[PDB]
């Protein structure tokens, strides 16, 4: 029955409102000037990057930096969303790792589009905001914001709100295609509960948006391609700069292949 759907919908988004502190609602509502929300200070250059300090080593390896950190902090947030997702944590520990391993990253590059227009992305938890032309402007680095503004401008033209949101991240987590899980029917009956109540919630929640959910769908694709892409562009990266750090979360969760 959608009644049971609908209570799942409802539940996920709640926990979604708890284990992420920046909602897409807050985003946005600090990106186009309204009143629920304080100004970003707007890092364009150096010297703006400088000032962000006064009321917020290389700079871009700093920069680059704050990318692992915010992610290393958005793993947590991400895991203890998982947690919340019902059956998750019945399943087998291993499989459990693998879902977060292959799921962490679709997810952070979802939810940065939250974060972003045309122009730039906001930067500590909405305090500032870095335009994506001072992020392109950084040999080894000036490239590595580049397809994630590309897909979050695609993304963003879909018009879906955090309740949304709530669901389709859960549905990236229950794969069940992942490499390496060991059962994966469970994995599977729980994202097809997972599909049916996000179908229900686009209908719902967008109804002169046709196909919506096929469309949703098919922007799985373009976070696979973000990921390997980075994953990539990373082992790039530490190679020109033996002296840059990669988090240990970070590490364990890029396993080569
Ligand atoms: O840019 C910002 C914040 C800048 C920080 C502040 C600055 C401190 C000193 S100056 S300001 N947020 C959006 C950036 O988009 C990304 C890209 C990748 C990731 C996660 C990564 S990066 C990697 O190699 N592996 C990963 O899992 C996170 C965010």
């Amino acid at each position: 029955e959608s009644a049971d759907l609908r209570a799942l919908a409802k539940h996920l988004y709640d926990s979604y409102i708890k284990s992420f502190p920046l909602t897409k609602a807050k985003a946005r509502a600090i990106l186009t000037g309204k009143t629920t929300d304080k100004s970003p200070f707007v890092i364009y250059d150096m010297n703006s990057l400088m000032m962000g300090e006064d009321k917020i080593k290389e700079v871009a390896i700093r920069i680059f930096q704050g990318c692992q950190f915010r992610s290393v902090e958005a793993v947590q947030e991400i895991t203890e969303y998982a947690k919340s997702i019902p059956g998750f944590v019945n399943l087998d520990l291993n499989d459990q790792v693998t879902l977060l391993k292959y799921g962490v990253h679709e997810i952070i590059y979802t939810m940065l589009a939250s974060l972003m227009n045309k122009d730039g992305v906001l930067i500590s938890e909405g305090q500032g905001f870095m335009t994506r032309e001072f992020l392109k402007s950084l040999k080894p680095f000036g490239d590595f914001m580049e397809p994630k503004f590309e897909f979050a401008v695609k993304f963003n033209a879909l018009e879906l709100d955090d309740s949304d949101l709530a669901i389709f991240i859960a549905v990236i987590i229950l794969s069940g295609d992942r490499p390496g899980l060991l059962n994966v029917k469970p994995i599977e009956d729980i994202q097809d509960n997972l599909l049916q109540a996000l179908e229900l919630q686009l209908k719902l929640n967008h109804p002169e948006s046709s196909q919506l959910f096929a469309k949703l769908l098919q922007k799985m694709t373009d976070l696979r391609q973000i990921v390997t892409e980075h994953v990539q562009l990373l082992q790039v990266i530490k190679k020109t700069e033996t002296d840059m750090s990669l988090h240990p979360l970070l590490q364990e969760i890029y396993k080569d292949l």
